[PDB]
């Protein structure tokens, strides 16, 4: 009969027992109550597989060989043209995009590991667009551009800017329009630990770590300005970010 095979992105496939005269493998799939099927010359739940839905839009499954990826994809009726793509790779990434009338890239999620997303809509041709960055607790929102994301968080004089490059390298900045030499915040980057460091009239104040688990945390120096003191703090809502640029 059929192998029930667990694939990425909450989805089974059913594959035969044994192959045909031809040597392949006949897979069955429901996706959300949509019936797919295909042949596959491997024995192991990866391949591909195809349907329609009612109104007429072809839908493909594709799953790669060693089962780490899956790809489904909606296209216009006549199979031609991309509608939607929903790509689970090995890491579990999720990334859900929607094309335009044209088949161009207009809307993309990315959804990690840890459940954390960006989110960046309304894309143009030139890859532009705006973004959001869904965190536990509090949300950032910006501009992407095809050179990098921008978050932006504002308080008082102070803006704060989270830069995600187009190859996923973070930096951090903070610009203050504040005159005063007594109160003014300037900042300084250190990206071999994700840190940036507040200063205030020559003294270091605080650290921001935008960490590896997609948080950040804030640690006070002491009253020197030399060393830091007690212990870092998660970010829990926007409010704290806000406090933080005080």
């Amino acid at each position: 009969n059929s192998v029930s095979v667990d694939l990425p992105g909450s989805m089974k496939v059913l594959v035969s027992k044994s192959s045909n005269a031809d040597g392949k493998y006949d897979l069955i799939a429901t996706v959300d109550a949509l019936e797919l099927s295909g042949t596959s010359d491997k024995n192991n739940g990866s391949g591909v597989l195809e349907g329609v839905k009612a109104d007429a839009s072809k839908v493909k499954l594709t799953i790669s060989d060693d089962l780490g990826q899956t790809t489904l994809e909606v296209f216009k009726s006549d199979g031609s043209t991309l509608v939607s793509k929903k790509v689970t790779s090995k890491d579990k990434v999720l990334g859900d995009v929607k094309f335009n009338e044209k088949g161009e890239v207009s809307e993309k999620i990315i959804t990690r590991a840890d459940g954390t997303r960006l989110e960046y809509t309304g894309i143009k041709s030139d890859g532009s667009g705006k973004a959001k960055e869904v965190l536990k607790g509090y949300v950032l929102e910006g501009t992407l551009t095809a050179e990098k994301t921008t978050l932006v968080v504002k308080e008082g004089t102070v803006t704060l800017s989270k830069n995600i490059s187009k190859s996923g390298a973070v930096s951090v900045e903070l610009n203050d329009t504040d005159s005063s030499a007594a109160t003014k915040k300037t900042a300084a980057w250190n990206s071999g630990t994700s840190t940036l460091t507040i200063t205030v009239n020559s003294k270091k104040t605080k650290d921001l770590v935008f960490t590896s688990s997609n948080t950040i945390t804030v640690q006070q120096y002491d009253s020197n300005g030399t060393s830091l003191e007690g212990s870092a703090v998660e970010i829990t809502k926007l409010d704290e970010i806000k406090n933080a640029l005080k």
